[PDB]
């Protein structure tokens, strides 16, 4: 068995190897990458996502989200308070202000210590989930707006034609902006490209150990657990590495820098934070190996998780028993 310790693997494809996206994902899995739940891909040195970022300041962040924490430093939830619209140029200037900027630090480790000590005492503003792309249309390799769609994968593997579309999303971050512990919708893959700015630190639990994280989360968030049988779908709960280690939960960590891709694999729980002003682009995707994970994915039916149009068909075809109840939550 390849990668039996479930370590995060780092790949350096050549420009030739960067042509065929599906084939490269399958290669990484042949080497055991998926067992970690997360992999890093460093693009060949010849590749670029676009020529420059000099002209992005006029993108609108229609609903910036203030991430307000409750709890203790290592075990907390966050709620998202909606703020007034602002441009990316306005948001960048806010990120760089004395109130929001990255503090002085020695290295990524010192920054990580400061994040876990102090996150709860501040409310950073995150421009998340903005439909759009920063890849140039002429970028032919690993262009996250030109991937094969999940609907087409389901049709190729299973023969059924379904409605829905699959487009990328932009994320504008600042110091302390946080992504809570989650797997993807329908336990899909994700791919995330850090276009510019400061790093993003990731934490991940191997897919084979995901249920250990869920059991800890039920213990740590006991009212949320009674409210919903899949409350991590709400994407609000944080648990620190120190708390995971105290409770014996297997995990790994890695920091993504600008110019690098990360892939999350089906049922790979992940969480993390941004170091400073940055912009990432991410999209969900599927492979043949995903189908069985999609059939078994948990679902929020309490109504809180409220998701995309295209998830309807996935539930309807892969999980017809749950359909009915899941759609009562969505309506
Ligand atoms: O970058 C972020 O805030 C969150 N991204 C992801 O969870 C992802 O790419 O799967
Ligand atoms: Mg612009
Ligand atoms: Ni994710
Ligand atoms: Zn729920």
């Amino acid at each position: 068995a390849q990668n039996p310790n479930c370590n995060i693997m780092i790949f350096h494809p050549t420009k030739e190897e960067f042509n065929d996206f599906d084939k490269y994902i399958a290669y990484m899995e042949s080497q055991g990458a998926h067992r970690a739940g997360l992999a890093k891909i460093i693009p060949p040195k010849e590749w670029k996502a676009r020529e420059t970022y000099d002209n992005i300041s006029e993108i609108l962040i229609a609903t910036p989200l203030q991430q307000v924490a409750s709890g203790r430093a290592g075990v907390f939830t966050q709620y998202h308070k909606k703020k007034k619209a602002m441009t990316v140029g306005e948001y960048r200037h806010l990120a760089n202000s004395k109130k929001y900027q990255t503090p002085p630090h020695q290295n990524f480790e010192d920054l990580e210590r400061k994040y876990w000590k102090n996150r709860i005492y501040n409310s950073p503003i995150y421009g998340a989930d903005i439909s759009g792309s920063l890849f140039d249309e002429n970028t032919k390799q690993w262009n996250l707006g030109h991937l094969g769609t999940i609907q087409d994968l389901l049709e190729k593997e299973c023969g059924v034609v379904i409605e829905g579309v699959n487009t990328p999303y932009l994320y504008f971050g600042m110091w302390k902006t946080t992504f809570a512990w989650h797997t993807e919708d329908m336990d899909l893959y994700s791919i995330n490209y850090l276009h510019l700015g400061e790093p993003k630190t990731w934490y991940v639990v191997p897919p084979e150990h995901g249920q250990r994280l869920e059991r800890l989360a039920r213990e740590l968030f006991p009212g949320s657990s009674r409210g919903c049988g899949a409350f991590l779908r709400h994407k609000v709960a944080l648990i620190s590495p120190t708390v995971l280690k105290e409770n014996g939960i297997p995990f790994n960590r890695i920091t993504q820098e600008a110019g690098e891709f990360m892939v999350t694999f089906p049922y790979g729980y992940h969480a993390g934070f941004n170091h400073g002003f940055n912009c990432a682009e991410a999209i969900n995707f599927a492979t043949p190996r995903w189908i069985d994970y999609g059939k078994m994915a948990s679902q929020c039916s309490c109504g809180e998780a409220r998701v995309t149009f295209s998830m309807d068909a996935f539930v309807r075809i892969l999980q017809p028993e749950r359909y009915d109840l899941w759609k009562r939550g969505q309506d």
